């Protein structure tokens, strides 16, 4: 009648009350487990845990010694790659995972919708924009060039949990002309081939459009140039064609990829930051996933003063305290240290005092130091 754990003054261990008899145990979080509620231990002089029949030590050796968390408000979370020696040869990638506010400003921003970064993983090369990651060829020497990148800028390493959080947006590539170089059966003149480009000065500039086997497509500047590298079907400049001629013929839809504005390849030892964030606030909404460039980690000079660089892990963990997660579902508890231990059921948590377990996305907790799990079974065994 309690009452049930306890603390000695000289070695302060902890001790569990076993249906009749108690046992020591390792941490505060497996007594928590064992008992079935969040109580705290009664400080006790040695003597008091002498005259008892002691069992022996029980819970779990490698779980957190307790299960602080701070709070939201916001659930962010960051996973960002910088890079050392960006010209090396035998180049390093320095990978780190952010569950703290950011500070993000104009030395470490989003990608605009021009900019992007060139990338290396797995021998094939991938370019990163705001969306994610598109696959690239970086051999065919003149295909590169066809889009304002060159060939003497060349890609940089990526980790593989960068490389799995940037959702794979497709490949680059201006999408196949299966006819292309057949007569065109639109009336247009011969040598205006299916495939080929022209244009069509409107009120706000010129207007490219592709000769598609069912109809016209418009096009952006930057396509109609990639377009006429890949082939110019023996047109010098793109045959100039007036409204009325093809007002009257159908409008057809060309996808490409091609940003509509020139392609501003960043600069990785000028911008080494290559960041993924992830949002939510409160409401249900949808993750708000978006790519960061930048020359540091998105976070305060000071922040870079709490960098724990997991010992056995992937990653430097930034982290504000303690984290109680759910993704999907399955549920996890961060410690201040950067390690996730596995919560499984909600009945489970409820012995920590664990409430309210933020959203977070699974491709970034997954970097994390996977613990042991926090369940009743496992903190059911005796040890000497
Ligand atoms: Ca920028």
């Amino acid at each position: 009648m309690g009452t049930s754990l306890f603390t000695d003054r000289a070695t302060n261990q902890l001790y569990v009350l076993l249906s009749g008899q108690l046992h020591p145990v390792y941490n505060l979080t497996s007594a928590r487990l064992v008992l079935g509620n969040p109580a705290n231990p009664a400080t006790v002089k040695s003597s008091e845990l002498s005259k008892l029949p002691m069992g022996q030590t029980v819970g779990i050796p490698g779980a957190p010694y307790a299960t602080p968390v701070s709070a939201g408000s916001t659930s962010i979370w960051t996973l960002c790659d910088t890079v050392a020696r960006a010209d090396s040869t035998s180049p390093v990638v320095q990978t780190a995972v952010i569950a703290m506010p950011l500070e993000i400003d104009a030395s470490i921003d989003p990608l605009q919708s021009h900019e992007a970064v060139l990338v290396s993983y797995q021998g094939e090369t991938w370019i990163v924009t705001t969306k994610g990651r598109h696959a690239i060829d970086l051999t065919d020497r003149a295909l590169t060039s066809s889009m304002g990148i060159p060939v003497t800028a060349r890609p940089t390493p990526i980790s593989e949990g960068m490389f799995n959080a940037l959702p794979d947006m497709g490949p680059w590539q201006l999408p196949p002309i299966p006819a292309a170089g057949a007569p065109n059966s639109l009336g247009l003149p011969d040598d205006l081939v299916i495939g080929s480009v022209f244009q069509i000065h409107t009120d706000k500039g010129p207007q490219y459009y592709v000769v598609l086997p069912d109809g016209i497509a418009q096009v952006n500047a930057t396509t109609a140039a990639a377009l006429r590298a890949t082939q110019a079907h023996g047109l010098v400049a793109p045959p100039a064609m007036v409204p009325s001629l093809v007002v009257r013929i159908a409008e057809r839809v060309y996808p490409s990829p091609l940003p509509d504005e020139p392609l501003k390849i960043v600069s990785r030892p000028q911008d080494p930051a290559l960041c993924w964030s992830w949002q939510r606030s409160a409401g249900d909404q949808s993750p708000q996933s978006t790519v960061l460039s930048g020359r540091h980690l998105p976070i305060s000079p000071s922040a870079m003063n709490m960098g724990i660089k997991q010992i056995h892990g992937t990653a430097t963990v930034y982290l504000d305290g303690g984290k109680f997660v759910a993704l999907q579902e399955s549920m996890y508890y961060i410690d201040p240290q950067g390690v996730r231990y596995g919560v499984p059921n909600a009945e489970t948590a409820k012995s920590l005092g664990l409430s309210s377990p933020q959203n977070a996305p699974w491709e970034i907790v997954r970097l994390l130091v996977d613990g042991p799990v926090l369940s009743k079974d496992a903190a059911l065994l005796e040890h000497d």
